[PDB]
């Protein structure tokens, strides 16, 4: 019906990292079980698939012109804030995140707040400003909070209304157990050279500098 977008960083994990993400997923599910998860970085034919960090929810633009202004203002905001490439640090301990339409659960890795703070802080006002300029003035609910930034690495197969209802309480229970049970000793990070704004047709890559 409309002209949608959403904004993200992309990660193309190497086979070395695939192996680590697979271990994380297996050990989480071991700890959980005493629901199944499919990896998001492997396709159904067994090929690599990119991961991402979502910086916004879905952005509904009623006109193609408004979405265009958004994308221009993203680029302008990046140029004026002098954004250059940086590495983004990713936590090795996962938790559950609810999908945007709330019927799916993902196993995700937090984008850790403290070591990325200086790198990530500018994007909030850059996005907020591009959103307001393009007609979305109620932007607060659309920009992902720093504490919710994450990379989904698996999708829960076949959840349950009850399990979906109580995912946050499951997170409390599992978070405690993961610290007692599991020892995820991986140094996860990736280079961010650009930011993407999706469109149905194709994803617009906006280079930094």
């Amino acid at each position: 019906r409309f002209w949608r977008s959403f904004t993200y960083f992309e990660w193309r994990p190497t086979p070395a990292i695939h192996r680590q993400l697979q271990k994380i997923i297996c050990k989480y599910k071991e700890t959980f079980m005493k629901v199944d998860f499919d990896p998001l970085f492997i396709s159904h034919l067994g090929a690599p698939k990119p991961l991402h960090v979502s910086l916004t929810r879905s952005l509904l633009f009623e006109t193609e012109e408004q979405r265009h202004v958004f994308i221009q203002e993203m680029r302008n905001g990046l140029r004026n804030n002098e954004i250059t490439p940086f590495k983004l640090q990713i936590c090795s301990y996962p938790k559950l995140y609810i999908s945007e339409r709330a019927n799916t659960l993902y196993l995700g890795l937090p984008v850790s707040e403290c070591p990325n703070k200086a790198q990530i802080s500018p994007f909030k006002t850059i996005i907020a400003e591009a959103l307001q300029k393009s007609g979305i003035s109620n932007y607060q609910d659309l920009i992902v909070s720093r504490q919710n930034l994450h990379v989904s690495i698996a999708i829960a197969s076949n959840p349950s209304k009850a399990t979906l209802k109580r995912y946050q309480q499951l997170n409390e229970t599992m978070g405690a157990l993961l610290l007692l049970n599991n020892d995820f000793a991986y140094k996860l990070e990736f280079l961010v050279n650009s930011i993407y704004c999706d469109e149905n047709r194709h994803s617009i890559r906006i280079p930094f500098n």
